[PDB]
């Protein structure tokens, strides 16, 4: 986990005999203020606060620009702030870095012109090509007021999320353990993407390494000793739906078990290394392969010989084992690359675990009616969505964690122990079916509580144009017990369940859940606890993503300034336009 910095730049009149030095105090200020406000709400997903540094001095004229730019190159910044109350000289005073983001909050004073430089700035910005975002609040302030005023903190906010997003995928890489599964898309990775887009490198390990290593004994024994036990304890094995002829002894069950924790250990052992490995003599194996994100590919060769990698995959993705409650491993069913990053940008921007999910079916009021004789109502009054994987999903998706007595998923150092055993207590692992799964293994089973604030998330590659992002936010829903479980039975009730409705705006692919659905654009999205459309947004024009699909009030929507200047009434199409011309951060 890298701890990417912000970097503030207070800028100010380089006039002297009185006027600089008459705003050094107050522009000081707004620097220390958004510093304070950025490390006292964020923290990095290892828990600890985010970290800000400010320029050496004020910024007036261009050594001191120089200075600061300076003291940033290795300070690990990652996305710059320029704050200031008053004019200062535009071109000799911005930051020119291109290839992280940029925002500029001007005071909204009237003794004090912040937002005259502010426009001017930006129009450099825009006529320069170096994307930046300007931060100016409706609300004329006090030339003395200090207070950050909540519109501003909105956009300060939801910059920070995102740009700490790109700063936290830098340098990292997607680990593929396997290649294509079954023909899926997203499994056929792109680098090309990786590298331009996010800033990130590709590594790869066929699925071999998994047997060479169990066959060798690549991994810690005394670990495996404290997981058998823990997992004996704490994991309830499922009803076994098998066919009479392909059920498992319990013998062979329980070797099954064995393997699916060795797998669970190597798949972590992989993506970040581990100085036990070192310990036992397997120096080269300790270091890993510095994913932040990875996939298993599985099916159909691994999983037609070998228990399959739901416990594997259940388990990197909730936020504890027998090691303690921690930080979740980002991954992947069926080394779909796409999702594994969808999951990602969604985790970067709160902290949360992430539930893997294929879009399983769309069910109509008019389909549910015929199946079970009741009429939706509430939420799920216009349809809905099935929502569930092939076998795995984060535990912490149960939606057991509370606040306020509502369903939710949290960053694990907000975990209460009863969560935890909440989660446990209302999940089932019913033995793999053999007929698709036939090396066996055990999948996860819950339902995911009602009422829980969640968006789904996806992006895909379109040929020529590159990764473009959809975005639904919704609610999950609790269906009357006999409609889910006839609903369930009928579907794959060895599996998670989410039952999701989307929001619905009337606009777009929004007029229906229906259209929803129909305008997916793979068998897999990515679900995260809140409501984070805009905070994707923001991301996505941060990294020149299209978006193609999203149900966020165009009011929330925050993207740089120049992309203004491609449109403000046509604003999906200037959204493309400007994308298309500035093209990714690193081609
Ligand atoms: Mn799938």
């Amino acid at each position: 986990i890298q701890h990417p910095r912000i970097g503030i730049r207070p800028t100010i009149d380089g006039r002297r005999q009185g006027v600089r030095e008459s705003l050094e105090v107050q522009t000081m200020n707004m620097a220390k203020s958004v510093a304070d406000l950025i490390s006292s709400t964020l923290k990095y997903p290892d828990g600890e606060p985010v970290e800000c540094v400010i320029s050496p001095s004020t910024i007036g004229r261009v050594p001191e620009a120089a200075a600061s730019h300076e003291l940033f190159k290795k300070s690990n910044v990652c996305a710059t702030i320029t704050v200031t109350p008053c004019w200062c000289y535009g071109s000799e005073t911005m930051d020119m870095s291109p290839d992280i983001p940029h925002a500029i909050w001007g005071f909204n004073g009237t003794e004090r012109p912040g937002a005259v430089y502010l426009a001017a700035v930006l129009a450099s910005h825009a006529q320069k090509g170096i994307p930046a975002f300007g931060i100016y609040g409706r609300d004329v302030q006090e030339a003395s007021d200090t207070d950050i005023p909540e519109d501003v903190k909105e956009k300060l906010l939801r910059y920070a999320r995102a740009a700490l997003a790109t700063g936290l995928m830098r340098d990292t890489a997607y680990l593929s353990m396997g290649s294509v599964s079954m023909g899926i898309g997203g499994s056929i990775v792109n680098p090309d993407f990786f590298q331009e887009y996010l800033g990130m490198r590709n590594e790869s390990v066929d699925m071999t390494e998994f047997t060479r290593r169990m066959d060798r004994g690549i991994y810690d024994p005394e670990e495996f000793e404290r997981a058998l036990k823990w997992v004996k304890e704490n994991v309830k094995e499922g009803f076994d739906h098998n066919r009479e002829d392909l059920v498992l002894s319990r013998e062979e069950k329980d070797r099954q078990w064995e393997f699916v924790i060795k797998m669970f250990m190597i798949g972590r052992d992989l993506m970040v290394g581990n100085p036990r490995l070192a310990e036992l003599g397997f120096e080269e194996e300790a270091v890993g392969h510095h994913a932040l994100v990875a996939g298993f590919q599985g099916q159909r060769q691994w999983t037609d010989h070998f228990p399959n990698g739901d416990f594997m995959e259940t388990f990197l993705n909730t936020q504890f084992d027998w090691n303690g409650i921690r930080k979740p491993f980002v991954f992947a069913t069926e080394n779909d690359s796409l999702n594994g990053v969808s999951m990602l940008f969604n985790y970067l921007l709160t902290n949360t675990p992430q539930i893997f999910a294929d879009v399983r079916t769309y069910w109509s009021p008019e389909a549910v009616k015929r199946v079970t004789g009741h009429t939706l109502e509430g939420r799920a009054a216009a349809g809905f969505l099935h929502l569930i994987n092939s076998g795995s999903c984060t535990l912490d998706g149960t939606g057991q964690a509370t606040r306020d007595g509502k369903p939710i998923m949290k960053p694990f150092w907000e975990l209460e122990e009863s969560e935890v055993q909440a989660m446990l207590e209302n999940t089932d692992f019913p033995p793999a079916n053999r007929e698709y799964f036939r090396g066996g293994g055990f999948s996860t089973r819950f339902l995911t509580k009602g009422d829980m604030p969640v968006t789904m998330v996806r992006l895909n590659l379109l040929k020529g144009v590159g990764p473009v992002l959809q975005i639904a936010e919704g609610y999950t829903l609790e269906l009357p017990e006999d409609v889910h479980h006839t609903l369930d039975n009928r579907t794959d009730p060895g599996w998670p369940t989410t039952w999701f409705a989307p929001r619905l705006t009337g606009k777009g692919a929004f007029k229906s859940v229906y259209d929803v659905m129909n305008n997916w654009g793979a068998n897999h999205g990515a679900i995260t606890y809140g409501h984070i459309g805009a905070d994707l947004i923001t991301l996505a024009s941060m990294l020149r993503i299209p978006v193609n699909m999203h149900n966020v009030p165009e009011e929330d929507i925050f993207r740089p300034k120049n992309w203004s200047l491609f449109g403000t009434e046509d604003l999906e199409s200037a959204d493309y336009r400007a994308c298309q011309l500035l093209g990714p951060l690193h081609k």
